[PDB]
């Protein structure tokens, strides 16, 4: 019910960076460069720019002193300047607020626009870009739990199959999603680079941003994230995980920076580059499909998620989610998941899996 | 208390095997070899002879088809056949009944002493044992989730310090242990090989096997044991993990055999070979302790555990543990734990952690 | 000097499989499936279809029972089934030879055009292909060593330049190259999907076929493979490696199959979907361009190469390179490389490093 | 032949430390500390005290810088404050020439003896050490090159069998050798701690120093260390690997420090501590033995050991191997190796593995 707009969608690339708005930069940059490592392109009282090892451009997040905790924008990188262009006239006609600086909105990123989109989400697009040495090759800099990539977004609003469309019609592919037979979606993924996702939406009250994911080499790097968070005696900030997804195939990790933004280490999804690609349903009761191995979802996972600004700055409004719950529906006291599709052993109801309840 | 014998204890090397009796031969079968790709010594319509990659002795792990299952028999090599008498010598002494057989109790060990110790586990010891051929180079064999080596027991009991200075007697040195601040001990680690441990007391209600261990050489590998197990839809099985422990530091994950027998994998604990090797005494509040990055133990882990038999091969009775239980104290409706000592943020009051109660 | 035709190229979505002729079908078949595990998707007595962990279309390799081992076929998949028409139309306006099949060359291939190429390889496109089960969650099957993706062929041509013209024309865009400052090119790596290439040309007598890459999930299944072929006594097949490239930072392994056809093996490069993503030129001399760990490469890597057959079956005829030879310029006995550039310690004049000359 | 003394050997625990001879103690702090992450325990203007992250003693390695680079001293660390009487009344009995000093040699080391063995070495026995804090779970320090332990000592003498006969006396136990089929032992593995070896003897001009080895976790820290050399461009440091051992079964690297003493890095042998443990021998033509990969041993490998210093500081005179040269007999002019025994084919006459000669 979001319409296809006559003018042609922006060629989008990947996700490239996210703006987080923090309240105690200091306490933020100790989390995100010295526990997780990554690199800084730029500094100073106001703002951190972060880059992963393998990053060419400027950075992959942002880090602004703020008032209030909240996505500021989720920056997409389109093919070319005049994609700038073709963005801005499809979100004016989709008759959503815009904003175009040919300046950038932050340091190392060149002419951009900025979005508040039809779910709310304040999305940038650019093409200019500050390149930077790329590390991909810097071993003398490389930790035991290093970041290579930024992987992905993943977005918590109301109406899933809604944003769906309007995101398909914007160029995204979906690859992998999880309904139930009454025919209600619960999370949908969807791409442009040619892994699992660039975004992804969670059934939620919304628009609040889930999480922003990035990547390891290897698995025994997320690892070293988990045991280096143990030594630093922070291990109350570690969330989810580590698991293996269903959704996916990646090897994970949640955990939570200073002000509970969720990031997740993310590695070794599969190639969904080719357009026929085949799309993977999940059932909503099937206990392998967020955590291969079954291990439950912890509740928090289900509810919290950060605010996210308009482009005033200001807290966008927050709709309830009216379709079913995917926590009621799974770990709630009348919900319930199974090993084996019907199948009563190893079947859980009303409660989560591994003899937990929700506490 | 259990006196010291004026008897010479036997020089163990280490743990060597269990037999373990199971009700369905095939059953167990298909999990031990299909599934955790273990190596076949001998079969028969009876009996299934196992060892891990590295082992060169004839066996580590013996399936004997039977009513009821159960431990028939935890197994220490001894560094020379005069060691066997000297278990006998030393069994006699602290008067427990003591069985000898010249050519074994099972197929592939000579002469073998087994005993109904002190704490009512049936122990062999033996020096004797048919060499085979040791797999530890044969890489067109080695499977994704490899399991190397047997690592050690784990026993329940309900008196943990009555049973520690009786395996101190027997020249097990205590490497970790678990206590908190009113004089209780949980658990203990005690080895004979240089590793954290050889065997381990968990207090419970007891005798009763809490589990055995393999080891595998990568944590990825015990990472692919999880995967094979989601692939096989029998995550049902996995019941706690994977992690990593506090007490060890080796990587973990605990999965049930058909019989709800229950195997460890591990992999990379320390060095405590040397007579002053440094112990470690968590406290039982710490919520690293057992699983370092704060994931909460599952309360099966707790309340599960094997029947062992005695020599006449009849269930041993049960003996209530009266010492305060680790599960009550920690997860309960009264427990609690902490991530840092002395702070309330990341504590957590009579329920588990990551947001969890008791199912 | 390879014209830009008018006729738009098609867009190629990636390298997808490579077609082999070989002598003695149940030898390769040893080779492909038992030592290094990929999947039979369809077999007969004269072919084998194979494909890897993750792949969805029909194959990623056939093996085809012919007198004279050869690449018979490289192809590359197409977005669209009117791309296959752009790529006639485009190689006709070249001047190549075309056959069209509209049932394919093939099992599980539809529509598809075969070139002999410019450079005159043997080239195919196509769309249409027959959807299998894609193994991605399959651990059941996973191997230690296990292949996931194919990666990328290497072409063997004597003029680089005159290549990379023609394969930038058709889209593939240049991401590294060798170069020296003479202004001798001596090999360049292209690609479509957004890794490091999709092919790559190497300066020698051709046309030949260096090799076809597979990728797996982690270094230790590159180190699997190497040490099962030590357990099988065909270590004498690892031709070079195992390693760490320079250029595409990947972590690599050399083999040869029963007719001396190199694979292989490849893992962890970068991502180069970017439109301006830093194209990389290296010094012929520096020692760490191929292997970044300053190990010799093997003669025969730049020696030998597998035959290429025209459209009849017929083998094409070599011709030879007149641009200075990277063997000789840096491991013969006039060649040179360093360690630093400048830096008389830890250069090599007139052999290999690491006290190596050529045999 | 040295003879069996009356008096009885000390009980040996394990290798514990080496001390070496360094020219510029700032240059080799940058490869130990820097380069390697070996973790300080002391320092001044005169001595570096290293540590493993696993270790709890004092010291694994003291760099003392001096005129002449070369090995000061091997230790062992003994059972119990006897042992060290036991070693000085050991070596008196060979007329061997002993010094003892009660606050030991160096700092961290209490009541210590060296002496000038019987093959030229300088040994050292201890109890007393300084516990220090034992940093294997201080994950917030750990590299992704990490040295977990000190493994072993490798020693070159021109008569193996000679030095054999002396270690087994001694209470080593011999777990792997290479001979040839004309009586001639090259090299011999033999331990205390049950791994493979905590000494080694390889045939050559002696007494010298071999080298020293550390323990990575995994296969891939050590391969972040050849990562980490090409990074900071001294891969002409790198002096032969990585690999898979024949012997041994372990990972391995060979890299050279500033003053060309060898450093092994080195994981995943073998448990020995059975008694009968089986013993492996190799024909010295086994072209799997040194590299089960079959790559070549650089030529370096054979030739070029640390000098070792008498009781004054003095540097030991050499005494010529008169049995045959491994590396005469495999790779030099006159040399021979094979892939398959009595298989003609992937073998080698008078030339290296994989294409090369002798530089
Ligand atoms: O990155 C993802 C891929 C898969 C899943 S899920 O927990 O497996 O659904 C979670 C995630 O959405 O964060
Ligand atoms: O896949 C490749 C990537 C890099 C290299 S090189 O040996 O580093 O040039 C070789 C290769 O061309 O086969
Ligand atoms: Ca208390
Ligand atoms: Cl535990
Ligand atoms: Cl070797
Ligand atoms: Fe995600
Ligand atoms: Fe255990
Ligand atoms: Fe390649
Ligand atoms: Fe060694």
């Amino acid at each position: 019910e979001i319409p296809k707009p006559v003018a042609p969608a922006p060629d989008i690339l990947r996700c490239a960076y996210a703006e987080l708005v923090v309240t105690d930069l200091a306490k933020s940059r100790n989390f995100y460069v010295d526990v997780l490592g990554l690199h800084v392109s730029y500094e100073d009282e106001n703002q951190i720019y972060l880059r992963s090892f393998e990053e060419f451009i400027h950075h992959n997040l942002v880090l602004t002193k703020g008032p209030v905790a909240a996505l500021k924008a989720m920056a997409f990188r389109v093919r070319t300047p005049e994609d700038v262009d073709k963005a801005e006239a499809y979100y004016q006609e989709l008759g959503c607020r815009t904003e175009r600086r040919k300046d950038g909105f932050v340091k190392g990123i060149g002419d951009a626009l900025r979005v508040e989109d039809p779910l709310g989400f304040p999305y940038e697009f650019f093409f200019e870009t500050t390149h930077v040495e790329r590390l991909h090759m810097r071993y003398d800099l490389y930790s035991a739990g290093e970041l290579v990539r930024l992987d992905h977004f993943n977005q918590v609003t109301p109406d899933v199959p809604r944003g769906r469309k309007y995101l398909e019609d914007l160029g995204f592919r979906v690859t992998e999603d999880i309904q139930d037979d009454e025919g209600t979606t619960y999370a949908a993924w969807m791409h442009r680079k040619g892994t699992v996702h660039d975004t992804a939406l969670t059934g939620g009250n919304g628009p609040r941003l889930h999480h922003v994911a990035f990547s390891t080499h290897e698995k025994h790097n997320i690892i070293q994230i988990c045991d280096k968070m143990g030594a630093l005696r922070i291990s109350d900030r570690i969330e989810r995980g580590p698991g293996r997804h269903g959704v996916s195939n990646a090897f994970y990790l949640y955990i939570l920076d200073p002000d509970n933004h969720r990031i997740e280490i993310y590695t070794q999804d599969y190639y969904t580059g080719d357009p026929d690609n085949p799309t993977i349903t999940w059932n909503v009761h099937d206990n392998q499909r967020r955590d291969w191995w079954g291990n439950p979802v912890v509740p928090s996972w289900y509810t919290e998620a950060s605010k996210v600004l308009d482009l005033d700055g200001n807290v966008q409004e927050i709709i309830l989610r009216t379709d079913d719950s995917e926590l009621e529906v799974t770990i709630g006291a009348d919900g319930f998941s199974f090993t084996r599709a019907g199948d009563e052993d190893g079947s859980y109801h009303g409660q989560a899996s591994k003899g937990f309840k929700l506490g």
